[PDB]
DNA sequence: AAAAAAAAAAAAAAA
């Protein structure tokens, strides 16, 4: 094919350790998956510069519930959830950017490659239940 | 099978230190993989005779982008890109030879043996971002 | 059990010193491995009566490559490679006998016992390049 | 809960 300038790629030097972490959604991209689903690609920034990615895929039974947990995590980091129809729309897209969240980070295999993946957005209850088990 | 001069093999004494470097594509070579994929074998040379190799495999869905990043790295080193169809062809083969590039080199574990392998080709943006964080 | 006459064993008094060497393929004999692959057993005679052995083992992914390098070594000693199918056949078998080659010999250890073994066949440029860095 | 993902490349064998 003919050359077409490709995009700058973000350096993902450092992953999240396994467990629960406070993180901020440092970026939100609108993309389409390889199987042709509309998704929001949440980029996640930790307090020691840990980078992580999360895919909010649309057009299935879980999408609604999935996003409610993202919103609930935002709510419990001290932000009011506005009166808007949440889903595949610009309000939702813009609302997520820059927000404090609680994330879970589990291991995950794919093509025999193990990485630390962001799996879930946690409520206050879930974040503390997990965090109050750790010994300094 | 009928005879086919195998590719000359060099002394891999000095390899690239970890991180990102300016390099040249010293040699390009046609080669069939163990799984039976066509690839170009890019020999990279550094400013103090560090050596490394890069496997540009054809067939995969990443081929295009992977080559795009090679080309874009060449673009950002002062060479302009011809209006040719880039791929598994002769023009591509001849173009890549003797071109200044930006590369990343990470640690790569394979069957016990860790070694410093060229992983990516970097754009100007990518390159300056990681090179500007070094001190004196 | 019942006595069968055993075969004469060739006197392997002196072995190659480590490094690169001009040598002749003095003998070639096809055998079965302990694991049970067909293979050629190249005997190699040095210019000071050094004796070494090389095992070209058939039935693996790199059989053809290892053979190609042998032929390349013969090619670069003033011999033209004919348009023959190279492999486990009589023609390849008989072509190898008596040819000049360049060999590499390294230390090797099987059952505690150390041995100078023939590990590779070198091209012209490969041979000269090894001889360059010996003078230092 | 369902869906997301850079793919691919590396001697093996002899004794």
């Amino acid at each position: 094919s003919k050359y077409e300038r490709p995009l700058k790629r973000e350096s993902q030097i450092k992953e999240f350790e396994l467990g629960t972490h406070a993180a901020v959604i440092e970026k939100v991209q609108k993309k389409r998956s390889q199987k042709g689903n509309d998704m929001f690609l949440l980029s996640l920034l930790g307090k020691s510069n840990e980078k992580g990615v999360y895919f909010l895929t649309f057009g299935n039974d879980y999408t609604e519930d999935n996003l409610r947990y993202i919103l609930a995590s935002i709510q419990d980091n001290g932000v009011e959830i506005p009166d808007v129809d949440f889903g595949y729309n610009r309000e939702t897209f813009e609302f997520l950017k820059g927000k404090d969240v609680y994330i879970q980070v589990e291991e995950q295999e794919y093509k025999g490659k193990v990485k630390h993946a962001v799996t879930n957005f946690l409520t206050q209850d879930e974040f503390e239940e997990s965090e109050e088990m750790e010994f300094s």
